[PDB]
C-alpha cells in the first residue's frame, strides 16, 4: 500500500506515470497534482478511491502543502515522490534573454522541487522511501535556445546528489526519459521550434517523429513508477542515468 | 589602447587579485569592478588611477549591471573580456532545514545575475570577439555537506557556459574552479557556518587544508582568470568546465 506523490499528473508523462502506477499494482495510492482541473477530476472518476487530486501551481507553496498533509491526512504515509512537471519557456537565443522569465522557469523545475522535497522529507523519512527526479538529457548536451531549460535539468542533478549524500534515510535519483512524445515536443516542432531554434536540432526533432522514434508516453514512465513502488538500488543512489540504462533495466516494461 | 575587461566582485578574496594580476602583466589593460563594498573599490581607484573604474552596486539590480556595461563603452569605447567572479555561500543549510527564498538570493547573485550581465554586454562583446570568463567551483560535481544551494548554482552556471558557446560563436565563454583559495569565503567556512551546517568530517578537511598549508594563495588562480581575459580563451576548451590547474590551461598558469 505505497503513497506515491507525482507532480503535473495532467498530461504527458505525468498522467501516463499514475496510469502504470494503477496497472502493477491495485493497493497502491497516489497523489496528483496539476494546474488544469478538468483532467484530474477525469482521473479520479476513472480510478475512484486510489488516486486524489490538486489543482493548483507547484510554485504556490501552499497548494505544497495541501498536497502533503492530504496524504498524510487521508493514508498517514508518504513512500515515493516523483517530480514530473516542467516547462520548457522561455525557449531563447542568448542574445534575446530575458532574465525574469528565466527564474520564472526556474520556479517550476527547481525551485518547487527543492520547497517540494523540504514539505514532505519529514514523512519520507519515517518510511525510508525514495525520491524520484524527472531529469533531461539536456543537463551535459547543448541544445538550441535551451540555456534555460538546459541548466534547470544540470541544478536538479546535483539537487538529487546532494538529498542522497545529506539525508542516507531517504534515497534520491535523477533519470532523464530521453525523447517522449508529449505536448513537449508538440510544443518543439510546432511553436517555439521555427522562431527561435536553429535549423538543425528543429529537423531532429521532428524527423524523430515522423520516422516513429519518439517514446510513448508510457514507456519512461514505467521506469518512474517501478522506481517509486519498489525502490532505489543502493549502487546507483544519487546517479544521474538515462532510462534505458542498464543499472535500471528491472525497471523497464 | 589595449583591452577592456569587466570584472565583477572586485573587493574580496580572488576578485581583487584578478584586477592586480591584469595590471601586473600589462600596461595598456584597463578593468571595469563592481562591488557592493566602497571601502575597497575607492582604494584600488587611488593605486592604479586611470586603468581602473569602479561601480558600487548590488549585481541582483539590472541598473548596476548597465551602469558597469555603460561606463565602459562612454569610457573606452569598447568591452573585450567579462570575468564573472562574484559568489555567495550562504546559506549553508541541511536539507531538512531548507528555506527556498534564501536559495534563491543565492541563485540571483551567482546565475541570475551573471546570465543577466552577459545579455546586456553581449552587442558589445560579440564586436570584439571576447572572452567570457566563468568563475566556478569544485561543487558543481563533488558533494559537498549542506552547500545545497551553492553547489547546485555553480553547476547551472557551468551548463551556461556552454550554451553560451555553442549558441554565440563569435564570443567564447569557459568555466573554471580556483580549487580551494585561501580568501574570505574559507574564513567564513571554518569558523561561521562550518559548525552551524555542515558535517564534521568535511570540516576537519578544510580545517586541516589550513594547517597543512595547502591553501592557494589568490594569486596563482586569479592568474588563469586574468590571463584568459587577456591572450584569449583557446578554441580547444572553449565552452568546457575546467580547473586551474588543468593541462590544457598550463600557458595561463603564473
Ligand atoms: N517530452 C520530452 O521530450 C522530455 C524530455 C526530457 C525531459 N522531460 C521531462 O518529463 C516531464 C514530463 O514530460 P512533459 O513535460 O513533456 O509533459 P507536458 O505535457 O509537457 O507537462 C508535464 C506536466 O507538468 C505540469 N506542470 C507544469 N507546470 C506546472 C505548475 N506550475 N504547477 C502544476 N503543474 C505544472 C503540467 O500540468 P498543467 O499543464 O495542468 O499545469 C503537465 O501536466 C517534464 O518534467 C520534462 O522536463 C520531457
Ligand atoms: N575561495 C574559495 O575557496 C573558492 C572556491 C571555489 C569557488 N570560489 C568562487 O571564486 C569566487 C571568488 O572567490 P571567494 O568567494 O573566495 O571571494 P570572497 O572573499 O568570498 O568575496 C566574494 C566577492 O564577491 C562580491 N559580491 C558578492 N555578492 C555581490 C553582489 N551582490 N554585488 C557585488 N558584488 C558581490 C563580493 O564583493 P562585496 O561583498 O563587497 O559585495 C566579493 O568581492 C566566488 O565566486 C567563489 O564562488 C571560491
Amino acid at each position: 500500500g505505497k503513497v506515491i506523490l507525482v507532480t503535473g499528473v495532467s498530461r504527458g508523462i505525468g498522467k501516463s506515470i499514475v496510469d502504470v502506477l494503477f496497472s502493477l499494482d491495485k493497493d497502491t495510492v497516489v497523489y496528483g497534482v496539476a494546474r488544469s482541473e478538468a483532467p484530474l477530476k477525469k482521473l479520479k472518476e476513472k480510478y475512484g478511491d486510489r488516486f486524489f487530486y490538486v489543482v493548483g501551481d507547484i510554485t504556490e507553496d501552499s497548494v505544497l502543502k495541501q498536497l502533503v498533509n492530504a496524504a498524510v491526512k487521508g493514508h498517514g504515509k508518504i513512500d515515493s515522490l516523483v517530480a514530473n512537471a516542467g516547462v520548457l519557456e522561455p525557449v531563447q537565443n542568448v542574445n534575446e534573454i530575458d532574465v525574469n522569465a528565466w527564474k520564472k522557469l526556474y520556479d517550476i523545475n527547481f525551485f518547487s522541487i527543492v520547497s517540494l522535497v523540504g514539505i514532505a522529507l519529514p514523512e519520507l523519512k519515517k518510511t525510508n522511501g525514495n525520491v524520484v527526479f524527472v531529469s533531461s538529457d539536456a543537463c551535459n548536451m547543448y541544445f538550441s535556445s535551451w540555456g534555460a531549460y538546459g541548466s534547470s535539468k544540470a541544478a536538479l542533478n546535483h539537487f538529487a546528489m546532494t538529498l542522497a549524500n545529506e539525508e542516507r534515510q531517504v534515497k534520491a535519483i535523477a533519470v532523464a526519459p530521453g525523447i517522449v512524445d508529449t505536448d513537449m515536443q508538440v510544443n518543439i516542432r510546432e511553436n517555439v521550434g521555427p522562431s527561435s531554434m536553429s535549423a538543425e536540432q528543429l529537423k531532429m526533432f521532428r524527423g524523430l517523429k515522423e520516422n516513429n522514434q519518439l517514446l510513448d508516453s508510457s514507456v519512461p514512465a514505467t521506469v518512474y513508477a517501478k522506481l517509486a513502488l519498489h525502490g532505489i538500488p543502493d549502487g546507483v543512489n544519487g546517479q544521474y542515468l538515462s532510462y534505458n540504462d542498464p543499472a535500471l533495466a528491472d525497471f523497464m516494461p
